RNA sequence: GCCGGGGUGGCGGAAUGGGUAGACGCGCAUGACAUCAUGUGCGCAAGCGUGCGGGUUCAAGUCCCGCCCCCGGCACCA
């Protein structure tokens, strides 16, 4: 009997599929129903290890499966080559972006191949290639003609390291999404913006009937931050200008004891009295250089400064002082807020800090508010000290005060969103050029459609493209010196480049027509493949990619190019992958595990000594090491940085693909985080082995046996197996359609074990033949090699043309099941009787069990509950 | 503090229209020549066992009431 050998069959079969062209997506899916399985394309930066493969595998399992079922599958793959992620990688290794990009793409593309993964590469797409970004620019123009793209000056986020501006969504915890060790800063500058906010309502209203992870949906709702309320106009004293503010508590208007303007608000300086004019300019610019991190380090000791001007409370008419404090966001509402310390803990704290007035106008139902208040009372209540509103309820009060302000023309009801606009212009070389020219006479002029693409200046000098503070294209007149396509005089091309997230925002749409030189894609085509039925990815693109794509699809929908309005119908979010990591040497002494500083620091814990127990309790262990000392190991995220990756190729060579697949899809539940391990792999070896042995050993017999027969005529073990078979066929089919792989696999390990047992007694019957035909077909998605291999010992064509096994309902039916006999609620034993056996039969069969405990325990019995399914309770 | 999801074996994890808890796998332990085969929730035992405390029921991981700890999210309203 031969043995299972990966190398001998793996690469073999891989070529076979590639050449046979099975996962080649059709152009316009017929009435066969389509399936668009797609995983987020990668950032060509770094080598591919196992942690990275978890997502593509699943997409492969899924794609293969759907393919067998007959659906027209589209399982594209490509590269998110342009932007900061890539360029920053290259620049780190002093390599030229274009070289570094095509280097990874080559490697990465090999790994995937070495894994059994099949794409329809006739659709590969590289974002940084002119053939692609050509269209980023064509889109950008169409957005401009619809006034969705524009320029504007103001403070923006700046990443010193990246040496460019970042969108708000690229500022995770006031730090760069890439350099979580670099505190983002603020700078005055004029950039480009996409009016995503013009889609704030739809972007929210459509999240409703969506089948996505709660976590994601939640986050977007918070990022969009819709907030119903009112815009109130406070007349400034002496001047003509009226200052507007936003609030959700118009019912506390009489509580307004002072206004507050954002340090960057226009009037903050145009109102500050001369004697203060200096103190304001000092603080205004002080709040600027203050990084978000620095702000969030003050707690509630917020700062502020009195301008020197006053305003009139459009409700009472009294003169309230006007201040300015960083806690107010120029980018939110109207950069101005009416302060009501009595009903807002943030304002309250401020008021009490700078000796400002606190005035209650909302009374708590029942137990009166302790005067003087010691804390702002926010909850609803009754309106007091509020002119003609006294005795009204906060709730009804609002719409009233609103309708009121609206009548007097002092304010209006208005909805505002937290969502700020999208800042896409970037000061980096490696990126799409913004198709705009800056004529001196006409101003900002768009490049003609046909004059596209605006090719990127070829710069083969690393030390040149390196960002120093402004677009590298600024020192290249050969590029930025052109003529205005409007008047004709001398103009200047835009030196800034679109951000990476601009191209990743519609690729899924590009794969549907990867070679279109007239349009970014043919509507007819994309309409036949969208939306994306399944979308494997990660949650780190919650407010980013998953946000922007929705915008872009809505925009493209309005141009009438895409019929849907939500790109990703389904969306899975796989979990991290960990791996036992070496943390360093330790000094064991009995039970005391003293830690040398280098190790401790790596563990990142305050303790400098632990007990053999704590080391265990924290999930670590002590191993012997090549340096002849004891090292401490403990899982950790598998990453290059950690140097605990498990390289795809170096692995498949020594082990196998299918082995890595199984070890990955059975480690734990997909969404959970697994821990790649030796034992994990060893187990996959054994599972794959036995699958092989079993079919090998009955190969000859199988060949001379026919797999045809009449099910109803089956009896005994035969009939038994036939059930267990379809029992499995069902669990497996469902588990797949629900992305629950671990169990689909185990469902197979279990039937395998079933097949072995069946041989201990029964020969090699037709049913058994069929049992293998089905086992293989089902195994395909997980171990496509070993399956195709064994499958050919008895069948001609590839598993790809076998179809998915048809489940047989009638077969799932039980007869003579195993009921459990319990005495007085406690399970005393079990018996074997039909699913229909009447109480009399069960009672009987039970009264004489192994230990006849049902008898020794039931020497009285009163009531007897009997669930024909599997229960018989003898209530003593 | 609010919101979503979670606490099950030495380990990852199965099973909730109440109805042999712990499938499948790992690990361990014996029997055979790294691998198969058998066993493996805990306790010597009475007996006990799905985060804690009550309760409903012949029967509770599943249902009711009160509560703790964990993970993730937190814009507005309340
Ligand atoms: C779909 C893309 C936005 C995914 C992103 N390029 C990444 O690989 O992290
Ligand atoms: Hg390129
Ligand atoms: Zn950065
Ligand atoms: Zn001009």
């Amino acid at each position: 009997m031969e043995k299972y050998n990966p190398h001998a069959i793996e690469a073999k079969w891989q070529r076979f599929w590639e050449e046979k062209g099975f996962m080649k997506a059709k152009d316009l899916p017929g009435g066969r129903g389509k399936q668009y399985v797609l995983v987020m394309f990668p950032y060509p930066s770094g080598d591919l290890h196992m942690g990275h493969l978890k997502n593509y595998t699943m997409g492969d399992v899924l794609a293969r499966f759907r393919r067998m079922q007959g659906y027209e599958v589209l399982h594209p793959m490509g590269w998110d080559a342009f932007g900061l992620p890539a360029e920053n990688a290259a620049l780190k290794f002093g390599v030229h972006p274009k070289d570094w990009t095509y280097a990874n793409i080559r490697q990465a593309k090999e790994s995937l191949r070495l894994m059994g993964i099949l794409y329809d590469w006739d659709r590969e797409v590289t974002t940084c290639e002119p053939e692609y970004y050509r269209w980023n620019q064509w889109i950008f123009l169409k957005m401009w003609e619809k006034g969705l793209a524009y320029r504007a000056k103001g403070l923006v986020n700046w990443c010193p390291k990246c040496q460019t501006v970042l969108a708000n969504e690229q500022v995770v915890e006031g730090r760069c999404w890439r350099h979580e060790d670099t505190p983002v800063e603020k700078r005055e500058l004029e950039q480009w913006y996409l009016r995503i906010t013009a889609y704030a309502e739809r972007l929210l209203k459509d999240l409703e009937g969506l089948n996505w992870p709660e976590k994601v949906k939640a986050m977007q709702r918070a990022w969009i931050g819709r907030s119903e309320g009112a815009e109130i106009l406070f007349p400034v004293e002496g001047k003509e200008v009226r200052i507007p503010v936003f609030t959700t508590r118009p019912d506390t208007l009489f509580g307004a004891t002072f206004l507050v303007l954002a340090p960057e608000h226009p009037l903050t300086l145009e109102l500050a009295a001369p004697e203060k004019r200096e103190e304001v300019l000092a603080y205004v610019e002080a709040a600027k250089r203050k990084t978000e991190i620095e702000r969030q380090a003050e707690g509630r000791e917020k700062t502020g400064v009195f301008l020197g001007a006053y305003a009139l409370n459009p409700a009472t008419g009294e003169r309230i002082p006007i201040w300015t404090a960083d806690y107010v966001l120029f980018g939110y509402g109207t950069g101005a807020i009416m302060a009501v310390p009595a009903h807002d803990q943030r304002d309250y704290e401020f008021a009490r800090k700078f000796g400002l007035p606190i005035k209650k106008v909302i009374e708590r139902p029942g137990e009166p508010l302790p005067e003087p208040l010691e804390r702002a009372y926010e909850e609803p209540g009754i309106m007091v000290n509020s002119g003609p509103f006294d005795g009204t309820e906060s709730e009804e009060g609002k719409r009233k005060v609103i309708a009121w302000l609206e009548e007097k023309g002092l304010g209006k009801g208005r909805v505002t969103y937290r969502l700020r606009d999208w800042l896409i212009s970037r000061q980096r070389y490696w990126g799409t050029p913004i198709p705009m020219v800056h004529c001196e006479a006409c101003g900002v002029v768009p490049v003609p459609e046909e004059e596209l693409p605006v090719l990127l200046p070829d710069l083969k000098d690393v030390e040149d493209i390196r960002p120093k503070g402004k677009s590298p294209l600024e020192a290249h007149p050969e590029f930025y010196e052109t003529t205005c396509p409007k008047c004709g005089g001398p103009a200047k091309r835009d030196t800034d480049t679109m951000d990476t997230f601009f191209d990743s925002s519609w690729y899924y749409l590009r794969y549907t027509d990867p070679h279109n030189d007239r349009l970014p894609f043919d509507p007819e085509k994309a309409n036949a493949w969208m939306p994306v039925d399944q979308y494997i990815g990660g949650v780190e693109h919650a407010v980013l990619h998953l946000l922007y794509s929705r915008f872009f699809t809505k925009f493209l929908h309005d141009l009438g190019m895409v019929k849907v309005e939500e790109p990703f119908q389904g969306l899975f979010t796989q979990g991290m992958v960990l791996a036992w990591t070496d943390f360093g040497p330790v000094e064991v002494e009995g039970s005391v595990v003293r830690l040398p500083e280098p190790t401790r620091i790596r563990l990142e814990i305050p303790e400098s000594a632990l007990s053999l127990e704590d080391v265990r309790k924290m999930g670590a262990e002590l191993r012997p090491h090549e340096d002849g000392t004891l090292h401490l190991w403990k899982p950790a995220v598998m990453s290059k940085s950690k140097g605990n990756g498990v390289m795809v190729g170096p692995f498949v060579k020594e082990q196998g693909a299918d082995i890595a697949r199984i070890t990955i899809l059975f480690a734990a539940p997909p969404e959970n985080e697994m821990v790649w391990t030796e034992e994990g792999v060893q187990g996959a070896w054994r599972f794959l082995n036995r699958i092989y042995r079993r079919v090998a050993e009955d190969r000859e017999a199988l060949l001379e046996t026919s797999g045809v027969f009449q099910a109803e005529a089956l009896e005994g073990k035969d009939r038994e197996l036939y059930g267990k078979l379809h029992e499995t066929l069902k669990k497996v089919t469902e588990d797949l359609e629900a992305l629950r792989f671990n169990t689909a696999i185990a469902a197979l390990m279990e039937f395998l074990n079933a097949l072995y047992e069946y041989r201990k007694d029964r020969p090699v019957t037709p049913v058994y033949r069929t049992a293998i035909r089905y086992y293989l077909q089902m195994l395909f998605p997980f171990a496509p090699h070993l399956a195709e291999e064994l499958w050919h010992w008895f069948w001609p064509d590839s598993l790809f043309e076998a179809g998915w096994p048809e489940l047989d309902e009638k077969a799932l039916e039980k007869d003579v099941v195993e009921v459990a006999v319990q005495v007085n609620g406690r399970v005393r034993g079990t018996i074997h009787i039909p699913k229909d056996a009447p109480l009399e039969v069960a009672r009987a069969e039970a009264l004489k069990v192994r230990n006849v405990r049902a008898h020794l325990e039931g020497k009285e019995v009163v009531k007897e509950i009997y669930v024909p399914g599997k229960i018989l309770n003898l209530v003593v």
